[PDB]
């Protein structure tokens, strides 16, 4: 909504909507009602636009996006429409958020005044929109064509008092907008004679070719997959013809970005972050124990991320580990990793030392008896974890917390050897576990909701985005990943190398293919995997191709050498003749008259791989719903923010064409890896996706 007071022969207009005075319809609405008013009166002479509490506005309500709401009228655009043609004055009055369509209104009035340390920014390209109410056309006419495609083309916010000696502002204040911004008002309704209108001014410019050519440069460069960039670029360019052939320029634009799957998924991304909180039978208010201080048991490479992670939040970590080298060896790396990123400007040394100084190390397990929660990060064995989860039962106080970062082990056995386990959770942290966003947090059986409750409490005020899993080999990421890792060995065996496949999967937008990525994680570790599958009671097949590669001792990037080869403080993944040998003989020996797969062939296998598992696992309830799949491959497994994940990629290729795909390949090598997951082929059948 809007207030409106009239004061002194002045209406102000208030938008009140919190937290940021989103331009929501109500308060749409209320400014149009309050500028009916103001016109109606004729003892007000001239009107100030401003925001209660903490902003102006930080544009759209993001509680409307998916409404008829959002777009019912007023719209910003009429909003905006209204404030041009008043015959009274208009001055915004302007403080602390101005931001996308709160900038576009404050642009729209005749007159803005600004108090200093005010946020201005359009940020509309971090959604792969762009600005849509003007503000491509009238922003650079107050600051020129270069400050505003910068502003516009990154998104990125801006000091009001860095403004001066543009004609944004009309005047920049200490101390506070409202009353300075009256006093502004009750001059300019005093004058008559018609007011002036942002769109009546001219971007002049002396070469602006000369400009753009270097700037559709440098943006097609960084933009990489997003058209989002280069769209607002051009709409700015706009800026340069009549206001309303740019405006209209502007809506094209606006109207493309909106059709493309980019915007779908960057959107899909945002608020995936934003439902991974929610557990289907935990509501919100559900409460939380105070975690204040954490211990670490592990300084290894996970154990010492995981702990940074509480570091860089402020809360206090003791380290535990078996022997003083172990310790020093961990501290050691962690003062490591962080001075290395104060050398590349992430932090100032001070920032190091206040961080550092927040680190505890024993060699006993007495002093974790105030750790409100508990992270076991030591060897996958459970006979390691039964000494730690014995011991860590004895001394945690009552109320502690105990998770385990296993990836493998049955997080309900750990569980048993407590008598309280209620209170033992997954956590589940992603090398590199200071940097990877991805916390999976595994529910047990027992796992209280309250401690449920805290984990995901705490992820958040360590900024991971934490996914709730239950409990199967693999959770949600690695069992995924296995599946897509599988079509890759089968690959191989028809007629790929790792670099053919590495190189499609990466053009496609993964950070990182399944060959470089096996090469990094040690392919040991699968190999330690997959014996236990024929062990245990399963018999799924895997192209032994991996198998062969670690009985050379080829372990990755540790070795010196994996799928390829690495030469040290080299980035290149060097392809090997005796591997590429090994893959062509096995095809010889499997009877295969190896052939040429395509590109296409290559994706479709190891995306749709991915999106059949999905499938089950939200089908078994072990995910809650696909936007978490989606945020897990996001935010562990390098999958492109461009495409949204492999759910909303398989909703936008359309799940009857997925489905279709998968019956074809159903009747090619390894046939049995095909068959459709029910909730795929019943979505399918219905015209659905996971997504909507
Ligand atoms: N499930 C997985 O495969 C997976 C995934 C992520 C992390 N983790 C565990 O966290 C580790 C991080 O690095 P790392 O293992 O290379 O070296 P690490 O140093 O973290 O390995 C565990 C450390 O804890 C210490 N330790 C071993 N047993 C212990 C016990 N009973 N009590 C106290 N301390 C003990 C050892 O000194 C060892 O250095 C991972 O590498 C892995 O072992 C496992």
């Amino acid at each position: 909504t809007a207030q409106y007071q009239v004061q002194d022969g002045v209406a102000v207009i208030t938008l009140d909507n919190p937290p940021v005075n989103g331009l929501g319809h109500s308060t749409r609405l209320g400014i149009v009602e309050g500028m009916t008013r103001a016109l109606d009166d004729a003892a007000v002479k001239a009107i100030v636009i401003t925001g209660a509490g903490k902003a102006f506005s930080g544009g759209a309500d993001i509680r409307e996006f998916n409404t008829p709401k959002a777009m019912q009228e007023p719209t910003l655009h009429s909003v905006i429409r209204v404030l041009e043609g008043s015959s009274k004055p208009v001055v915004a009055a302007v403080h602390s958020v101005a931001m996308g369509g709160g900038l576009e209104l404050a642009l729209g009035c005749n007159y803005r005044v600004a108090s200093k340390g005010a946020q201005i920014a359009l940020p509309e390209v971090k959604l792969g929109l762009l600005p849509g109410a003007g503000g491509t056309q009238r922003l650079p006419r107050v600051i020129g064509l270069e400050a505003a495609a910068n502003m516009i083309v990154s998104g990125t916010p801006v000091l009001s008092e860095k403004f001066a000696g543009t004609k944004l502002f009309d005047e920049i204040v200490d101390g506070d907008v409202l009353p300075a911004a009256v006093k502004f008002a009750q001059n300019v309704g005093a004058a008559t004679g018609p007011h002036p209108k942002v769109r009546d001014l001219k971007v002049r410019h002396e070469n602006p070719e000369g400009y753009l050519g270097f700037a559709r440069n440098t943006v097609a460069a960084m933009a990489k997959n997003f058209p989002a960039p280069l769209k607002c670029l051009e709409a700015v360019a706009g800026s340069l013809k009549p206001f309303e052939q740019g405006l209209k320029q502007e809506r094209e634009g606006f109207l493309y970005l909106v059709t493309t799957p980019e915007s779908r998924a960057l959107r899909h991304a945002f608020f995936g972050e934003r439902a991974a909180s929610k557990i289907p039978d935990v509501p919100e208010g559900t409460p939380t124990r105070k975690i204040e201080k954490v211990a670490v048991i592990g300084a290894g490479t996970m154990g010492g991320g995981i702990s940074m992670n509480f570091l860089n939040a402020g809360i206090p970590v003791t380290i535990l580990e078996t022997k003083q080298e172990a310790l020093d060896r961990g501290v050691g790396i962690i003062r490591k990793n962080y001075e290395n990123s104060a050398k590349k400007g992430k932090l100032t040394q001070e920032k190091v030392e206040q961080r550092m100084g927040l680190l505890s190390t024993t060699l006993s397990y007495d002093d974790l008896k105030d750790a409100d929660l508990i992270i076991e990060a030591v060897f996958e064995e459970m006979g390691v974890k039964e000494t730690v989860f014995k011991k860590l039962d004895e001394v945690a106080k009552q109320g502690a917390i105990l998770a385990s970062n296993t990836s493998t082990l049955d997080v309900n056995k750990i569980a048993s050897f407590t008598k309280r386990p209620q209170d033992v959770v997954g956590m589940h942290f992603f090398s590199p576990a200071n940097v990877m966003k991805l916390l999976e947090v595994v529910r047990g059986e027992k796992t209280g909701k309250d401690v449920l409750a805290t984990v995901m409490q705490v992820g958040k005020k360590i900024k991971k985005t934490a996914v709730v899993s239950g409990v199967c080999d693999g959770f949600i990421g690695n069992r995924m990943i296995e599946q897509y890792s599988r079509q890759a060995g089968y690959l191989l065996d028809e007629g790929a190398l790792p670099e053919q496949v590495d190189k499609a999967i990466e053009k496609f937008g993964f950070a990182m293919g399944p060959f470089r990525m096996g090469d990094l994680a040690g392919n040991d570790i699968g190999w330690a995997i997959r014996k236990r599958r024929a062990v245990d009671k399963p018999e799924i097949q895997y192209s032994k191709t991996a198998d062969l590669l670690c009985e050379m001792g080829r372990f990755g990037q540790k070795t010196g050498a994996g799928w390829y080869d690495y030469k040290a403080g080299d980035r290149k993944p060097y392809p090997n003749q005796q591997v590429n040998d090994m893959i062509v003989q096995h095809s010889k020996d499997l009877g295969i008259t190896r052939r040429k797969i395509s590109d296409e062939e290559i994706v479709e296998r190891l995306v749709f791989a991915l999106v059949n598992e999905g499938a089950r696992i939200l089908e078994e309830g072990i995910a809650s719903k696909a936007s978490d799949i989606d945020m897990v491959y996001l935010t562990g497994y390098g999958f492109p923010l461009f495409r949204g994940g492999p759910m909303l990629y398989a909703d936008q290729v359309g799940l009857y064409n997925v489905a279709l795909s998968m019956k074809r390949y159903a009747k090619g090598y390894h046939g049995e890896a095909w068959q459709v997951a029910p909730l795929l082929q019943k979505l399918a059948d219905e015209g659905k996706g996971f997504n909507g």
